[PDB]
């Protein structure tokens, strides 16, 4: 029911996109974790344990605190020709850093013709900008070969 | 030295991002194209034959019209495992399309050890979407690897 909402309005998203979210279907009932921090992430499901939104949330492994990266009510996807590029906006605002804006989750999926899903890796997070940082994460998956 | 201007007041722009640009030197020299439209890309260099600052242009062969795409003044770069995506925001307008927003160049930078820069060609244009519209494209090279 819960799913990844698109930019523009019912009937107004690209067909491409929408393309796209229909082939990564297979991916909405897996969920991926690396870890100081814990990454979680999922493709178009709720990831937090707050209910909030959370496509891909961050937690402090001291306290258990979770911070989202990105909300999937806000998604962003795009491919090429060995790749897929997934993008999760809307996430917990910055207190300090990037003009307190609401953080993002860029994930990089290539193709791997041995699995669905695996080796998901949390590479690096900007926030050394005034605007249009992000978290940066990479994946692989058979979904994203052509 | 006139090249790609980052987001942020000059001499404040992410470290990150400033060596990027530092390890793509060697392209700056170069100039690319692809093999109704023509197009041709250049890092941080003028690619049109207007003066008008631009990264990337979409040439009509019927008529010689240069459309701007991207503009090298609002660069962002950045790169994962073995790939670089280089974007140009300040296009030429739509006047149609995707709420007549400043078109955007998207290139997606990919390791290949077997040469400096090459293969660069258009992937698609995305220009059904409300906003957040781009033209995709794709080139390898070396200096993308790791
Ligand atoms: O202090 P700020 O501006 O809230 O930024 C916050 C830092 O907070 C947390 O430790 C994490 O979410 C980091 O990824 C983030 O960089
Ligand atoms: O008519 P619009 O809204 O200006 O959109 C314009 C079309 O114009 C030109 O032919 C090119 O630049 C195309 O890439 C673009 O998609
Ligand atoms: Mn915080
Ligand atoms: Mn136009």
């Amino acid at each position: 029911e819960k799913t990844c909402d698109l930019v523009g309005e019912k009937g107004k998203e690209s067909e491409k996109e929408l393309a796209l979210l229909k082939r990564l279907t297979p991916l909405f009932q897996k969920s991926f974790e690396s870890t100081m921090y814990s990454y979680v992430f999922r493709v178009c499901r709720e990831a937090g344990q707050h209910s909030s939104g959370a496509g891909l949330v961050q937690i402090q492994k001291s306290n258990g605190k979770e911070t989202v990266v990105g909300r999937f009510n806000e998604t962003q996807i795009f491919q090429g020709s060995n790749w897929i590029m997934l993008i999760y906006k809307g996430g917990d605002e910055y207190d300090n850093h990037c003009g307190r804006e609401q953080r993002r989750a860029v994930v990089m999926i290539s193709c791997n013709r041995h699995t669905l899903a695996d080796n998901f890796n949390p590479v690096s997070e900007e926030r050394g900008k005034v605007q249009d940082c992000f978290y940066l994460f990479e994946m692989d998956s058979s979904l994203a070969c052509s």
